[PDB]
């Protein structure tokens, strides 16, 4: 009777996180859903979010659905599988755990069809994701088949700017990259004692390109970094413009607009 929603709403994006397409939601948001068997499978479990949600007591398992055919149709039942799920339930019913998670370890024994003992998560990725000493960098896009993608950091005088950069530049990780490109400058808030210099390693057309262009867009003392990469198709629709929002916030906060 509190932060009951906040949970509720938080295990769905929990859940998403963990498995997106193997959830659907018939409601908006908490109030009942259709989960489907971890495992690809085809039996569907339909639960509701009763008053008395997880904080309360616990989901409702309202139903259970699945594609078979002639071969296990005898073995069991829809109400039947049903009633397994409600004795889990039991166990997702005092627990500190919301339902989802707990569960599933009940379901994994007495479902059964285990294909082996082990993980392997995707964890490569190019497209840079992790935050950076100094730096401040989040803007990776999306071109056909290649990438884009941008490092700001705001910097004091140019033995800052020199290092931080000449280090990122000589860094195996956007050594990685087909062509980078950077672009430094200093500017004194209110004095003379600026450094600025020039770079053109990657692509040159892009080296006074960028110079000019970081003088244009109405920013100083702040360096940014671009690189390109190749990938799949479009890598991923959820890649660019998702990612173009939050980017836009780093690169905007790392004062490239102020």
């Amino acid at each position: 009777m509190d932060d009951d929603h906040e949970q509720l709403v938080e295990e769905l994006e929990a859940v998403e996180a963990i498995y997106p397409d193997l959830l659907s939601k018939k409601q908006e948001d908490g109030s009942i859903i259709v989960v489907k068997v971890p495992q690809h499978e085809y039996m569907t479990l339909q639960i509701s979010f009763p008053t008395h949600y997880p904080s309360e007591e616990a989901p409702n398992v309202i139903e259970v659905g699945v594609c078979t055919s002639l071969a296990k149709r005898d073995l069991y039942d829809t109400k039947y599988l049903q009633h397994l799920f409600q004795e889990v339930m039991d166990s997702v019913f005092h627990r500190g755990s919301v339902c989802l998670f707990d569960f599933l370890t009940e379901l994994d024994g007495v479902l059964y069809v285990e294909p082996e003992e082990e993980t392997e998560p995707v964890q490569q990725s190019d497209i840079p994701t992790d935050p950076f000493e100094g730096w401040t960098a989040s803007d990776p896009i999306t071109d056909r088949g290649s990438t884009f993608m941008a490092f700001a950091a705001h910097v004091t005088s140019e033995e800052q700017a020199f290092a931080m950069l000449d280090l990122l530049k000589t860094d195996s990780k956007m050594r990685k990259a087909n062509h980078v490109m950077s672009a430094w400058r200093i500017k004194q808030d209110g004095s003379a004692a600026t450094y600025q210099d020039s770079d053109d390693d990657g692509e040159t057309a892009a080296g006074s390109r960028m110079l000019h262009l970081i003088t244009i867009m109405d920013v100083w003392n702040v360096i940014v970094v671009v690189a390109r990469w190749f990938g799949g198709a479009h890598i991923g629709p959820d890649r660019f413009k998702h990612i173009n929002s939050t980017a836009r916030e780093a690169v905007v906060r790392a004062g490239f607009d102020s």
